[PDB]
């Protein structure tokens, strides 16, 4: 019994963390193999920060421009290029602590872990989502630009996320290691906004069959909705519609709890419309949203 | 602000990760804390199922010897040249001494005071939490299967501060430990006998500690007008399980309590209200939790 949210062991992520420095502006890279990976936005200036030409800015720039420096020792940048939005240095030294990785992309609401760093340095590991609408929780005390988000599976990290700027919202917004941008963000000083924000719903339901699992049964009832039912009420209540794909990842829960779908629909609906009354689900007074139904499956099976 | 929206995070576990390595006694598995070379495990990993209930862990020790012991490092098997009791934590002496040693110490910390826990199966890494020491000396820990020996630890400077290792389950779903000098945190025994953790409360210090932060960065919908006397705030707090407040905690907030202009039983009258009210939706700095498990010490310096 007992559920905790956990982060990854940053440890394989750690080793590949390095201090890359354009001019003034100092951020985080990631290097892997004999190439570093860090936001393009690194190569502006003040004047530049304003509508930018990052791949006219870029050519314009030598190797040497580039200050890398991974620990006390400084990395030599011998190429750079551009893919989207993240900057690529390769550098003359393989990184010898480099882990069995590969790049992938998520979708909202799954979740990875975010390693923090400052100066090229690892400050602190956090598990998140992808919220609904593209951004990541987190303060400036969570990171600066270029900490990345990963999942381990087996020995392998899989890279999903890089840091590229704060908005004011208490939120953070960035891009896959391929330079795609999560949502509708520009790497840019301009007017930039977080939409509203939804609930994760099929993550609270994860975590509802989560409380099945340990033995929190309170809120289950005998009732079933219909995906069409439970979704116009759900959306009252700023939770995103759940679709027949999260029905079937789903699955598995369902036929280790004997709750279906639909069944644990109409008690998450109920919850919606009344509250919890003064009672807790696995000890918190509040919905969590930030366990996929995978996390629930590692955790509780 | 700075701190709008803040997540707690674990400190980086992979110094931690490269001391951890699994222990066996016959059939019993659990993890060891490679260190040098001193590999530290609770020391039941020596006793059966029978042992449980009422182990003699001299008699059960004194008739071990070094190779009734299996250390293993991922592939590589490390050779016991030796072991003795401290407490409640069996120091087993191995032929090699760990070239991935961090600086370290041992360190005894105190009820609500925070470190991260690596959570390990069978000598490997499986996760990482940031939590609180409990006032009743239990962690809240993961849902767990065979995470003995896992270690909590905080990290400052490049050195690692071991003060946690995990123990047993109580029937609670919370956990029981000790110190890496084998002392458990609180009144708990290595034994399977009827155990029950004592009713915890929130650590006030901490909760206070988190409305200055919020007060730092600019969210202020939940201060009053209001002071109070450090003796009348204490009753309503304890009526909330709420731990009382003592002139020490008073002391230790007062840096917070400077930087914003509102005196400490200030603050604490605001407190009182909130618990009166209660958050219902509301949310401060993004969480609609009072978060008891960020300590006076962690905002002074992330807001200097
Ligand atoms: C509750 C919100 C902030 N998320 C987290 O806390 N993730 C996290 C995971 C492991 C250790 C520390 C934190």
């Amino acid at each position: 019994s007992g559920f905790r949210k956990m982060a990854f062991p940053s440890g394989k992520v750690e080793g590949c963390m390095v201090q890359v420095t354009c001019g003034t502006t100092t951020l985080n890279g990631l290097w892997l193999d004999d190439v570093v990976y860090c936001p393009r936005h690194v190569i502006c200036t003040s004047e530049d920060m304003l509508n930018p030409n990052y791949e006219d800015l870029l050519i314009r720039k030598s190797n040497h421009n580039f200050l890398v420096q991974a620990g006390n020792v400084q990395l030599r940048v011998i190429g750079h290029s551009m893919q989207n939005c993240v900057l690529k240095l390769k550098v003359d030294t393989a990184n010898p602590k480099t882990p069995k990785y590969k790049f992938v992309r998520i979708q909202p609401g799954q979740t990875f872990s975010v390693l923090a760093c400052y100066n090229g340095s690892p400050s602190g590991v956090y598990q998140c989502a992808m919220r609904p609408n593209f951004t990541i929780k987190g303060s400036f005390l969570n990171g600066s630009c270029g900490s990345v988000g990963f999942n381990i599976d087996y020995d392998c990290v899989s890279f999903c996320y890089m840091h590229h700027m704060e908005l004011p919202t208490g939120v953070h917004a960035g891009t896959d290691l391929e330079g795609n941008f999560y949502g509708p963000f520009v790497d840019r000083q301009t007017a930039q906004a977080a939409g509203t924000d939804t609930t994760i719903t099929v993550n609270v339901l994860a975590w509802l069959y989560a409380a099945v699992i340990n033995g929190d049964r309170w809120f289950l009832n005998r009732f079933t909705t219909t995906l069409n039912d439970f979704n116009l009420v759900a959306m009252k209540y700023n939770y995103e519609p759940l679709t027949q794909d999260h029905v079937d990842i789903l699955g598995p829960l369902s036929a280790q709890t004997g709750i279906a779908v639909l069944d644990m629909c109409a008690s998450l609906k109920e919850l919606l419309q009344n509250g919890m009354n003064g009672r807790t689900i696995l000890g918190s007074a509040l919905l969590e949203d930030e366990f996929t139904p995978f996390d629930v499956v590692r955790q509780c099976s």
